[PDB]
């Protein structure tokens, strides 16, 4: 597929971290010094860590789990197929290891943060922004089902990191069903035919895209649907139980009238069709109007990010 080509610079930025990880070797956890916290998710803390031999930055997550030294060393081997999921929209591993009761999994850092924290300072992100999010997540999950036939299973906005060079990386995508098994992390994502018990494809992915997409864009999380008044306002209590109800039971959301472009909308129409077998396929999503847009759209995304975030 021409979508899994890299650019030059892409290539020599794949190739330096795979040169700098060789360098690395086996992780203890005495190895680290704490530097900050990056964040809480998906059933552990990530702190942004000093790797003290190599010198090397990186991001730990940390899982309380207390297992048997077998279910352990599983988890350990399940995660090794991360040393072969390199892609520019896929975050960088360097490895995996157990101390202390904790489960450490050690990946490229990512100094923009997830989507989440850029949405909380931005208040929207515009739609030439999301246009580069939309190809960098298509790019991200073609890769993985093309290259290593894993779906992500989770994408949100906290789950899509960004940096300050400008780069897209999804995370969390789970490899190892012992550590899902293990955990035993919110579904307002899902699709309705998850949710459903309807079995998983990509096509639940390309959903959750959509509903990311369209909460970005809005500036909340798009169900229920806001009102007129909350509208002029942003541009001039369901419980748990109650709103995945609703994603079943009820027509998906989608973005305002007026403020946004027809192809914008009609891409995320695509994406949230309710019926998985219309709802449109990353092969589609690839050729939309709105990806071809995107692409020859020339959005300097490092620079919007610094002085949205204030990175300087
Ligand atoms: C592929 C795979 C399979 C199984 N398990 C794991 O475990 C992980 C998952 C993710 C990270 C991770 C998180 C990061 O921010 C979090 C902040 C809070 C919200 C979170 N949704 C994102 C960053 C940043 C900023 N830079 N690099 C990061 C790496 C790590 Cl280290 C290990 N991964
Ligand atoms: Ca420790
Ligand atoms: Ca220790
Ligand atoms: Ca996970």
């Amino acid at each position: 597929l021409e979508e899994l080509e890299l650019d030059e610079q892409q290539r020599k930025r794949l190739e330096a971290f795979l040169t700098q990880k060789q360098k690395v070797g086996e992780l203890k956890d005495d190895d680290f010094e704490k530097i900050s916290e990056l964040g809480a998710g998906n059933g552990g803390v990530v702190f942004k860590v000093s790797h003290k031999p190599s010198g090397l930055v990186m991001a730990r997550k940390l899982i309380h789990l207390e297992i048997k030294p077998a279910i352990r060393n599983q988890i350990i081997r399940e995660l090794q197929v991360l040393h072969e999921c390199n892609s520019p929209y896929i975050v960088g591993f360097y490895g995996a290891f157990y101390s202390d009761g904790e489960i450490s999994i050690c990946m490229e850092h990512m100094d923009g943060g997830s989507l989440d924290q850029v949405l909380k300072k931005a208040g929207r992100i515009p739609e030439q922004i999301l246009g580069k999010v939309s190809i960098a997540v298509i790019k991200g999950l073609t890769y993985l089902r093309e290259k290593h036939k894993i779906m992500h299973r989770d994408v949100k906005p906290s789950n899509i990191l960004v940096n300050s060079r400008g780069e897209i990386k999804l995370c969390d995508f789970g490899v190892s069903g012992q550590l899902i098994d293990s955990m035993a992390g919110t579904r307002s994502y899902m699709s309705p035919e998850r949710l459903q018990g309807t079995h998983y494809s990509v096509q639940s992915d390309i959903w959750s895209m959509g509903l990311s997409l369209v909460e970005m864009a809005v500036g909340r999380y798009p169900i229920p649907p806001p009102d007129a008044k909350e509208l002029e306002l942003m541009f001039g209590p369901m419980a748990i139980f109650e709103l995945l109800d609703y994603i079943v039971n009820e027509p998906p959301p989608k973005l305002p009238s007026g403020v946004f472009s027809l192809e914008f909308q009609d891409f995320v129409n695509k994406c949230l069709i309710k019926n998985p077998a219309e709802r449109a396929d990353l092969k589609q999503l690839m050729v939309h109007a709105f990806i071809k847009r995107s692409d020859a759209e020339e959005v300097d995304f490092a620079g919007w990010l610094c002085s949205t975030i204030g990175l300087n």
